[PDB]
């Protein structure tokens, strides 16, 4: 009960900031996640023995791919932690529990390939789940790990609390399917502008939680320029591997995925910031004003990509 996780002083302070980087020491990441659960939720939210076993099983079920890896999982959970701490009173005990676990699990057993590649490959998961293919797989994998003996971190919830938290995690993980994000933000935009947005409306909370999941999922665009720039190499290493696999199926990939067209990357990140990231953090900053640092950081990195193009780096 009385056993706190503490971090070194620099981590203890920087972990509270949106732009925190979890660092290159893999063995500290489980401790960093537990620390975040303890401050965001309480030291009673989860049985430590079970949580530790759940974390190590989640870690084992992430693959050694350049980007969609265990480090991405913990990075996305830390952004959720920063959003939850800067918006203390807006979220329920169930939501704070559910959302950190959702973020940690949101890309479970990812192969570094998109839903499009699975469909064109004709991968069995594409027959099993016709839309949000990988995301339905990620939720399936989360449930599987929760059902391992000694892994059910939720076992002390009432029957209906358990159903609500698994329903929060499912929606949260499905919302990380970027094809669903565009319509979700458009709706949140209309609701905020016509002033019909209402956080006591469950269906409205769902939408807001989805945008938070998009916001955390993209949070590599909200770090200090060097972090953001070096992560973009990991992201493109997956894209180019997928591009190669498209060519193997006799399909010319989109230029963003073609490793012959690396020149077109900076312009590609521009389109992504303008079409996805900026609109995402703008709408988020309108609903949850304290998340403004993510928008500011994202605009800062947009400006860095403009500089790469103008040949200034
Ligand atoms: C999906 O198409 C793209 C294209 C350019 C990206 N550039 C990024 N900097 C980026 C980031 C931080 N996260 C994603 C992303 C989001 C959801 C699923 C998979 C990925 Cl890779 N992307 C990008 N995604
Ligand atoms: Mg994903
Ligand atoms: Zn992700």
């Amino acid at each position: 009960g009385l056993m706190q996780f503490t971090l070194p002083v620099r981590l203890c302070k920087e972990i509270e900031l949106f732009h925190f980087d979890i660092g290159p020491f893999e063995n500290m990441w489980p401790g960093i996640f537990v620390y975040m659960v303890h401050r965001s939720c309480g030291t009673s939210c989860f049985e430590l023995e079970k949580l530790c076993r759940f974390i190590m099983s989640v870690k084992k079920n992430y693959r050694r791919v350049p980007y969609h890896n265990w480090k991405h999982a913990v990075t996305v959970a830390h952004c959720m932690y920063a959003i939850l701490q800067n918006n203390h009173t807006l979220f329920t005990d169930l939501e704070r529990k559910g959302l950190l676990i959702a973020c940690l699990c949101h890309d479970l057993d990812h192969r570094g390939f998109s839903n499009s590649y699975l469909q064109k490959f004709d991968h069995p998961l594409a027959a099993l789940y016709s839309t949000s293919t990988m995301e339905q797989h990620h939720f399936s994998q989360t449930v599987s790990i929760l059902q391992l003996e000694g892994h059910n971190i939720f076992s002390t919830l009432s029957s209906s609390e358990y159903e609500q938290v698994l329903e929060i995690i499912r929606k949260a993980i499905i919302a990380t399917d970027l094809a669903l994000y565009f319509g979700n933000r458009k709706q949140l935009e209309e609701m905020y502008q016509t002033g019909s947005l209402n956080l006591n409306n469950q269906s409205h909370r769902d939408r807001v939680i989805g945008l938070m999941m998009t916001a955390c999922d993209l949070c590599s665009v909200t770090k200090l320029w060097p972090v953001t720039k070096l992560t973009a190499n990991d992201i493109y290493a997956e894209f180019w591997a997928e591009g190669d696999e498209m060519k193997k199926l006799g399909i010319q990939p989109i230029p963003m995925m073609d490793r012959d067209k690396k020149d077109e990357v900076p312009q590609g990140q521009l389109g992504f910031y303008n079409a996805v990231a900026i609109p995402c953090y703008t709408t988020l900053t309108q609903i949850l004003p304290p998340t403004e640092p993510l928008l500011k950081a994202c605009r800062d990195n947009l400006s860095q990509w403009e500089k790469v193009i103008r040949g200034e780096e």
